């Protein structure tokens, strides 16, 4: 592993909301385990939990991101996606984004999310690479309560390919 979060330390270490949400470790809930990191006051589908990945990797590589994700509120279905967060030449007004995976979701039942993932090289002016989980992307006025569920993630894993 590259890196790893199984938040059985009950530590949030460098995760990240990403507007106005709310992220906490909570115990008694987790994927074959005790902890996880919840996500809640959500009210915009791209709040979600966001950690900096990028001194963890090679800049222009290919590595392998997975995580697990919960929900157990709202709809019987629901969509996680998995994204990035990407600043170049340390340009904070400028970021880009990308979803890298996506999977549906049933009430109360853990599913992992996962894909291969370029780290952009370092001639890119690459200095930011965060990820993240979201629900899928629509804007403010569409924004409904479906769509701004809390959720859980877990067992958050970054391998070398
Ligand atoms: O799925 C991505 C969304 O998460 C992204 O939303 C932005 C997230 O950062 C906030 O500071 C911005 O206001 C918000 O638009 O939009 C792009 C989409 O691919
Ligand atoms: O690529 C786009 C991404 O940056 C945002 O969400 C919508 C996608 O089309
Ligand atoms: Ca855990």
């Amino acid at each position: 592993a590259l890196f790893k979060a199984d938040f059985e330390d009950g530590n949030i270490g460098n995760w990240r909301a990403r507007g106005t949400e709310k992220l906490e470790v909570v115990s008694g809930i987790g994927h074959n385990s005790n902890r996880s990191l919840k996500t809640s006051s959500r009210s915009e589908t791209y709040h979600g939990p966001l950690v900096e990945v990028l001194p963890y990797l090679q800049k222009g590589s290919t590595v392998h991101i997975s995580f697990w994700a919960m929900y157990d509120e709202g709809p019987a279905t629901q969509v996680i996606n998995g994204s990035l967060e990407k600043e170049f030449n340390r340009d904070t007004a400028n970021l880009e984004y990308a979803m890298f995976a996506s999977t549906t979701l049933n009430k109360g039942q853990w599913k992992k999310i996962e894909a291969d993932i370029i780290v952009p090289a370092e001639s890119t002016g690459i200095s930011g690479l965060r990820m993240y989980a979201e629900t899928p992307w629509k804007q403010s006025s569409e924004v409904t309560e479906t769509d701004t569920i809390p959720f859980y993630v877990d067992d958050v894993q970054i391998t070398a390919t």
